[PDB]
């Protein structure tokens, strides 16, 4: 299903992802910190991590240092490059 949840509150995103069986279950939402901000929310075991997704001066999105022309490309990238640097966790659709 669609991974984009608009303005879902942070706590509701945590509630939703905490029910998931697979690490890497995720959503993208529109977060509260600044206008236009997105956040990637991801299940890691008993935790849900939030990662701000900001835009650079060219309009590209990023979590750390790789830049993307779209949210879909950011998601695509993390279906096969881990969102953890300690263990292999790829983004996986909510079930």
């Amino acid at each position: 299903g669609s991974w984009f949840f608009g303005k879902i509150p942070r706590a509701k995103a945590e509630e939703m992802l905490s029910k998931q069986r697979h690490d890497g279950a995720f959503l993208i939402r529109e977060s509260e910190s600044a206008p236009g901000d997105f956040s990637l929310s991801v299940k890691f075991g008993n935790d849900v991590q939030h990662f701000k997704v900001l835009r650079d001066g060219a309009g590209k999105y990023f979590l750390w240092v790789v830049k993307f022309n779209s949210l879909n490309e950011l998601v695509d990238y993390h279906r096969s490059t881990s969102v953890s640097r300690n263990q292999q966790i790829f983004l996986r659709d909510i079930e």
